């Protein structure tokens, strides 16, 4: 645990938190549960809410994992972004072996239903629709838009609202760093139709998962992002190669520069935790110490 919480201090600036990924398996190991005790004012479940974890067979849904993380948080005070409900990366072979528009539309509403209602009231934000653009800008053709066709981004986040009237509803997605690049472009104006269509999207999340020196072009696309006039928007997966305080620093800037960015999530605690662990990219090292970003981070948010 670092003295100082980056969480605290973000707040004290007017936002909702800094949080991080976490679940039962880091919860209960290591150092993790008291740093994001400390340090932390949110959590994302890593794994344990995604479609391969909560419903491994059709109708037989495993909500251990996610309880407990749900659980673990509002005991120890912590936000719950629930992530990710449509999502084509983690999806059982059940479901993208279907072929059918409405068996495959009826699977999806389910599965979002049955999620949002059980944590119903407990969770700040769904990540409703994860990765749903190609690097062109083009819409990602998983089995949901091959199967239901474009209607499975309105089906999903009305269907969304209306299971959990209280939360706020993101599309997420990565490559929203820069603000030339066809991802970014492509969902400011696709949220901005959609919303003008009276699709309940409350929130645009970037991931912001950054190379070395990248951290800066993010001053120039959050506000872009936030530009589309959903009513949030988020950081909601950092996580930098090399770990350099000038990205983190950076990225945290941009959050304050946005009203409507709530907050930022880093995609993990420590370092060999990490879905890129090899690139050392977060803001907790190997032995559960703060790193020079931490402290950076830190320093920046001090007035």
């Amino acid at each position: 645990q670092a003295a100082q919480s980056v969480d605290q201090l973000i707040k004290a600036r007017g936002k909702v938190y800094f949080g991080v990924a976490t679940d039962q398996n880091r919860l209960t190991t290591g150092k993790n549960a008291a740093i994001i005790q400390a340090n932390f004012g949110q959590v994302t479940p890593e794994n344990s809410m995604k479609w391969d974890a909560t419903e491994p067979s059709q109708g037989n849904f495993n909500f251990a994992g996610a309880d407990y993380l749900v659980n673990w948080a509002q005991q120890n005070g912590k936000l719950i972004r629930g992530h990710t409900l449509v999502w084509h990366s983690q999806l059982p072979s059940w479901v993208s072996s279907i072929t059918d528009k409405n068996t495959l539309t009826n699977v999806m509403k389910n599965h979002i239903t049955t999620l949002m209602t059980r944590y119903k009231g407990k969770i700040r934000a769904w990540d409703v629709v994860n990765e749903a653009f190609n690097e062109d800008g083009s819409l990602r053709q998983t089995v949901f838009l091959n199967v239901i066709g474009e209607d499975y981004i309105p089906i999903a986040f009305q269907t969304a609202r209306a299971a959990d009237p209280n939360a706020k509803l993101y599309i997420n997605d990565y490559n929203l760093d820069s603000a030339s690049y066809p991802k970014t472009q492509a969902i400011v104006n696709r949220v901005k139709k959609w919303r003008a269509a009276g699709v309940p999207i409350d929130g645009i999340g970037s991931q912001t998962h950054l190379s070395a020196g990248q951290g800066a072009s993010v001053l120039q696309a959050l506000p872009l992002l936030a530009s589309a006039g959903t009513p949030e928007v988020a950081i909601t997966e950092l996580d930098v190669a090399g770990a350099s305080s000038t990205d983190y620093v950076n990225v945290v800037n941009a959050c304050l520069n946005v009203s409507s960015c709530v907050g930022i999530t880093v995609w993990g605690v420590a370092d060999p935790d990490s879905w890129r662990a090899s690139t050392t990219p977060l803001l907790f090292d190997g032995n559960f110490n703060p790193k020079p970003a931490y402290n950076a981070i830190v320093q920046n948010l001090q007035q």
